């Protein structure tokens, strides 16, 4: 399969597009104010092959957390990375300290608490909050989902955040939804208490094909997505530059 893309941004360098993953790195210093969202407009456009979505994620050893972005197959706008400052003062990413990754995966879609996809073809299904929560500034809050989602053979249910909460300072730490049930953690990086009532959509349910979860560290895998216990392994695709995709 081919991923077709276009990229144009003088503040970012394309490091490589190899073994199914594109990596960009920052050429300029990136300033992060405390308590506020930082967005990086990537100048990057892409369309996945049939049956696949795309995954967007950032990686750094500085004290900065990035949203893990689930990219729908019908999306034809510009991709953005959303970052949050872990400290209570300015943090900077000096040239080359931020890596930005994009790669594809096969997924499946079933037919409260679980809602149908927003648009034809969307990868994720919104999951509703089972109780009111109060999220205080610079604090983490955890919630349990225990009632099983729909079973889909050869796929693995996983939870990821949505981009609109992320823009408000609320990140979800992505995690597998395992047989026992899943503890979903939300951190508020903003300066204000955020109230999320019962029935609010707070995260999304994604069914990755099981090939996309591994324990081996590979050319084809990375600990940066779901963390260390289950590595994300992206599809073996080829990137192909189609400059007219750029808007
Ligand atoms: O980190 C992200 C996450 C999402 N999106 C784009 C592609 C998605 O299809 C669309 C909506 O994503 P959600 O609101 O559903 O997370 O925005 C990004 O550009 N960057
Ligand atoms: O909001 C989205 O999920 C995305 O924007 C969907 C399409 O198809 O364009």
């Amino acid at each position: 399969p081919h991923i077709r893309y276009a990229f144009q941004n003088d503040k970012l360098l394309l490091q490589q597009a190899s073994v199914g993953r594109l990596t960009l790195v920052n050429k300029t210093t990136i300033l992060l104010r405390p308590m506020k969202t930082t967005t990086v407009d990537l100048g990057l456009y892409a369309r996945p092959p049939e049956g696949h979505g795309l995954m967007l994620w950032g990686s750094t050893s500085r004290p900065v957390t990035s949203h893990v972005g689930i990219i729908d197959p019908g999306y034809t706008g510009e991709l953005r990375l959303i970052l949050q400052n872990q400290r209570r003062y300015n943090s900077t990413l000096r040239p080359s300290e931020l890596k930005i990754h994009l790669a594809a995966f096969r997924y499946a879609t079933p037919q409260g608490p679980i809602n149908h996809p927003q648009y034809p073809g969307d990868v994720g299904l919104d999951v509703s909050l089972p109780k009111d929560l109060a999220l205080f500034p610079h604090q983490t809050v955890s919630v349990t989902l225990t009632v099983p989602p729909p079973s889909i053979p050869h796929h693995r249910p996983t939870i990821f955040g949505r981009s609109g909460l992320a823009m408000q300072g609320i990140l979800v730490k992505p995690c597998r939804w395992r047989r026992g049930g899943v503890d979903v953690s939300l951190t508020n990086f903003s300066d204000q208490t955020v109230f999320l009532n019962k029935y609010r959509r707070f995260c999304q349910l994604v069914y990755l094909h099981k090939h996309h979860l591994t324990s081996f560290y590979s050319p084809h895998s990375d600990a940066g997505v779901l963390g260390p216990r289950s590595l994300f392994r992206w599809a073996s695709c080829t990137f192909e530059e189609v400059p007219s995709l750029a808007m």
